[PDB]
């Protein structure tokens, strides 16, 4: 259903797709627009780490994020406190909150965007990747660039399977012949666009 938490049965770390709209397709991030797929009474499930918060960092088995709205006050509310309710912590809407035995926190699926490259030396050369879960470790509001208030998040990665850029995920990627996925007909009418 579109609220199923963890791994999607069937797609492993290191599947690459070319279009968002594939990503959502697979159910791996259901959004085709939207960076983060949650619920404000329930939790998030998965979110595209795609740039455009210039404080965030990542370093692939953990980084940090920033949340939406905002101008204005970001507020914990809508998916900003989807991502806040997965962290094993009781909710804080004031100060946030740290989950000391955060990998007991509910799992984000995480697909990185080449969108991110500028920032992050983990985003794809092309396109979209799944990697894996990741739990977030504490959240907190901030001052902005923007004057205003924003709220943070640290995640960490929690996965059985290895992270896609590793040795042993690269070795994975082989073994199970993943290769970067176009629509149907894409190639074709670009080959012929001349």
């Amino acid at each position: 259903p579109s609220n199923h938490y963890g791994p999607i049965p069937g797609i492993p770390v290191g599947t690459m797709w070319r279009f968002r709209v594939q990503v959502s397709e697979s159910g791996v991030h259901r959004p085709h627009v939207a960076g983060i797929h949650g619920r404000s009474n329930d939790g998030a499930y998965s979110l595209v780490l795609a740039g455009g918060y210039e404080d965030d960092v990542d370093h692939g088995n953990f980084f940090t994020y920033t949340g939406s709205g905002g101008s204005c006050d970001q507020k914990l509310t809508n998916t900003n406190r989807a991502l806040a309710l997965n962290c094993f912590a009781p909710i804080n809407d004031q100060e946030g909150a740290e989950a000391k035995d955060w990998r007991s926190g509910k799992p984000v699926r995480v697909v990185r965007n080449v969108k991110g490259g500028k920032n992050s030396k983990y985003a794809p050369a092309e396109g979209n990747r799944y990697d894996g879960i990741y739990k977030v470790v504490k959240y907190w509001p901030e001052k902005g660039k923007s004057g205003f208030l924003v709220w943070r998040y640290l995640l960490r990665r929690d996965d059985d399977e290895p992270g896609p850029w590793t040795k042993e995920g690269k070795d994975r990627i082989k073994k199970l012949g993943l290769t970067m996925q176009y629509p149907e007909g894409y190639l074709e009418a670009l080959a012929n666009a001349h």
